[PDB]
């Protein structure tokens, strides 16, 4: 069955000899991948993510599901909280929180040689108005969600405030300039900086140009995460209950409640600036209450306070991408009582978000089907100016790459997915004809650049992976046009085993509510294809990527920019300094197994192809346990 090929798919990510975990005291952190050398979103294979922490919940509620029993979903909950949502020790100054005054105004800069940039005490910042409600109704002023990025094996060697220890996973970060710093151009750097290593004053002043400089900490949420976390205790409770079982989990469905809660900063504007044509950053106003409010799912959150006369400070964030909606968790903490938060206005917010959310998908939706990339209230990152006539929605702007543009954000399939599994889920929930209607266009979008290779086992089988997007959405008035002058095109194909997996499930919860046979025909060819490039530690196909760039020093518009003066060491003593390169910050990656055959194809690329690889990537891995699951739990 798919529920044996589920058990057989999970006991290998839980396989200590597959190595896609560390232990830590007996609690389980998932690395990104079970290979070192990738670089993509993370920089290395063995730091993790939230999103791997989601994955990993998904992947134990699933086992809940088929078996009855919860304790390996408490014990993923109990990882997270222990090594990912900062403790007191990690975020231990918010007590000089003031949401009447949440941040400085930085501006973003167009490329990253305009960074370290200046605080501008002229543009207004507008009142936080959720830190209160969140501090009255948990009783701390601590914030209850996922840092984006751990580094689990300390190959960065940051430890804890730059102790050097390895003694659990360090809190580090990574992007910081802007829209054009890509994986390959960033200054890995400790989320508590006490400026034991970097330069003088840390790394602080890589990124922010200020007068002085105190040791101190901030993180950066996930929104895309902390959502599929909800979503995730949305099925287990679903599951735990159709077992009579909802009891054992209902600390966890607290639990998650409270996660959501927090996740409303996602909801607003970077400086809690009133949202809509919110052009120049000292015209445009501070908000007041929730007219600062989005209600999206946008790219980040992040808050920090000094190590120590205390200051702290909260930021939401402007722009909001099609990929990170998570229809499915609007509608458990809006609409299910164990998952709607206890604070006084959380569930209203979250129904307003859940409203939102399926306006934005749909105004998004192109011509062909595709969904396009999503909208901004700070144009630039700097509230600039977009062009006149430039497509808005509830008075933010159009952007076909929201927040990235190295590589342009909305350009990987796999947010078309991850997305879309949301949609289809809730339609296979609820019905919802709003879903629906999105699911009826994309669908066959979908299924009419898809591949099963049905006749050959799924051999060869391919699906989309890089989309060129063009044109605009109709400004939205509350109706969809059909958007006939925003397109997308398909110009490459993968076998990406993640992106598979959650293709088929689309296919799939869509296929269950409507009845649709060729959506069925589809997701089974696309599991068949799955089940086909079984290996010893999960399923894999081979890829190649490209490192041009891990040598490439900045030429003045791209590689590795350091300001012209500034000088520091990596905790391995790598010198960073102008003419620095992505991997001359990062020399350890020449111990890596991969690296041999990475640098002999640099050395002679027109006679020695890159390596071809074949990868187990944590979320991928359990996309696919999830997929094979799924089929069961809808067709039996
Ligand atoms: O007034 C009392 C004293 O004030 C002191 O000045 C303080 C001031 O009070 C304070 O407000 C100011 O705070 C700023 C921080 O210094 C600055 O570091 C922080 O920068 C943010 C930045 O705005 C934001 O864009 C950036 O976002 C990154 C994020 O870090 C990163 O993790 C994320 O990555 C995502 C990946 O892109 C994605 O692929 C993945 O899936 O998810 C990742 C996570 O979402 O990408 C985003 C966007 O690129 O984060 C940084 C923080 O890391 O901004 C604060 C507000 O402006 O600090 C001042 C100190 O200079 C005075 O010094 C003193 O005189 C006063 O008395
Ligand atoms: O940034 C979004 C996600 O990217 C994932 O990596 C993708 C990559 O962007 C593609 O270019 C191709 O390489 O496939 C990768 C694997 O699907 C990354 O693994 C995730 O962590 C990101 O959320
Ligand atoms: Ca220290
Ligand atoms: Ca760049
Ligand atoms: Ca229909
Ligand atoms: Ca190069
Ligand atoms: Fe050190
Ligand atoms: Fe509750
Ligand atoms: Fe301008
Ligand atoms: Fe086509
Ligand atoms: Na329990
Ligand atoms: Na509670
Ligand atoms: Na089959
Ligand atoms: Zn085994
Ligand atoms: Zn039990
Ligand atoms: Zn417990
Ligand atoms: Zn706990
Ligand atoms: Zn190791
Ligand atoms: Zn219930
Ligand atoms: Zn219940
Ligand atoms: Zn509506
Ligand atoms: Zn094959
Ligand atoms: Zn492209
Ligand atoms: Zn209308
Ligand atoms: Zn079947
Ligand atoms: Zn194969
Ligand atoms: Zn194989
Ligand atoms: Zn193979
Ligand atoms: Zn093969
Ligand atoms: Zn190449
Ligand atoms: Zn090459
Ligand atoms: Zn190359």
């Amino acid at each position: 069955s798919y529920d044996q090929a589920f058990l057989e798919q999970y006991e290998k990510i839980k396989d200590p000899a597959s190595g896609y975990f560390r232990e830590f005291n007996g609690l389980l952190v998932p690395y990104h991948s079970v290979e070192t050398m990738i670089v993509e979103a993370p920089d290395h294979g063995h730091q993790t993510t939230s999103e791997a922490f989601s994955y990993y919940l998904w992947l134990e509620a699933y086992y809940g599901r088929v078996t009855g029993d919860w304790k390996p979903l408490h014990d993923a909950w109990e990882s997270m909280e222990t090594f990912i949502i900062p403790g007191t020790k990690d975020q231990p100054t918010n007590s000089a929180y003031n949401p009447n005054s949440p941040a400085t105004y930085i501006p973003e800069q167009p490329n990253a040689d305009g960074y370290p940039s200046p605080l501008m005490n002229n543009v207004p910042v507008g009142q936080d108005p959720l830190a209160q409600e969140l501090s009255s109704t948990y009783g701390t002023n601590e914030i209850y969600g996922m840092h984006w990025l751990l580094d689990v094996d300390n190959v960065y060697g940051f430890g804890f405030c730059g102790d050097g220890t390895d003694d659990a996973p360090a809190y580090i970060n990574t992007y910081q300039r802007g829209a054009r710093e890509s994986v390959w151009e960033t200054i890995p750097h400790p989320s508590c900086d006490d400026f034991t290593h970097g330069g003088p004053n840390g790394y602080l002043d890589l990124f922010t140009d200020d007068q002085n400089y105190a040791k101190q900490w901030r993180y950066t949420n996930a929104p895309n995460a902390d959502a599929r976390a909800v979503q995730v205790m949305f099925w287990a409770h679903e599951w735990a209950k159709e077992q009579g079982k909802e009891n054992e989990i209902a600390g966890l469905m607290d639990k998650a409640s409270k996660m959501g809660d927090y996740l409303r900063y996602a909801m607003f504007d970077k400086y809690f600036k009133k949202i809509g044509n919110c052009v120049g950053a000292t015209s445009c106003p501070g908000g007041q209450g929730k007219d600062s409010a989005h209600y999206l799912l946008s790219w980040y959150y992040s808050w920090g306070g000094s190590l120590d006369s205390a200051w702290a400070w909260r930021i939401g964030s402007s722009s909001s991408h099609q990929g990170y909606q998570n229809v499915l968790a609007a509608y458990a903490l809006s609409q299910v009582p164990e998952l709607q938060p206890d604070s006084p206005t959380g569930v209203q917010d979250w129904a307003t978000s859940f409203d939102r959310q399926l306006e934005f998908l749909q105004w998004l939706q192109s011509a062909e089907g595709g969904i396009a990339g999503g909208a901004t209230n700070s144009w630039k990152g700097s509230y600039d100016t977009p062009p006149t006539g430039l497509s808005q929605f509830y008075g933010m702007y159009y952007d076909w790459q929201p927040v990235w543009n190295d590589p342009p954000s909305n350009n990987w399939f796999g947010f078309q997915v991850w997305n879309m599994e949301r949609v289809a889920q809730l339609y296979y929930v609820t019905g919802d004809a709003r879903a629906e209607a999105i699911l009826d266009k994309w669908v066959p979008w979908a299924i009419q650049h898809t591949d099963v290779d049905a006749d050959n086992g799924g051999q060869n089988f391919q699906v989309p992976s890089d989309l060129e997007w063009s044109g605009q959405p109709d400004t939205w008035t509350g109706t969809y046009t059909g958007n006939p002058n925003l397109h997308v095109q398909v110009v490459s194909y993968s076998q990406d085993v993640g992106v598979t997996a959650a293709l088929a499930k689309t296919l799939m919860y869509y296929a269950k509510r409507s009845g649709d046979t060729t959506a069925l025909a589809t997701a089974e060819g696309l599991l068949d294809a799955l089940l086909a490039h079984r290996d010893s530690i999960g399923i894999a196909t081979p890829e190649q990527p490209s490192w041009d760039r891990l040598d490439d020093p900045w030429d003045g518009s791209e590689g590795l920019y350091v300001p012209p003066g500034w000088s520091g060491t990596m905790p391995n003593g790598d010198r960073i300094e102008p003419g620095a390169t992505f991997l001359s910050i990062r020399s350890f990656y020449k111990n890596d197994p991969l690296w041999p055959q990475v640098e002999a194809h640099l050395n002679d690329p027109q006679n020695v192809p890159a390596p071809i690889v074949e990868r187990h990537r944590f979320w991928a891995q359990v996309e696919i346990a999830t997929a094979f699951a799924a089929h069961d739990e809808l067709f039996g």
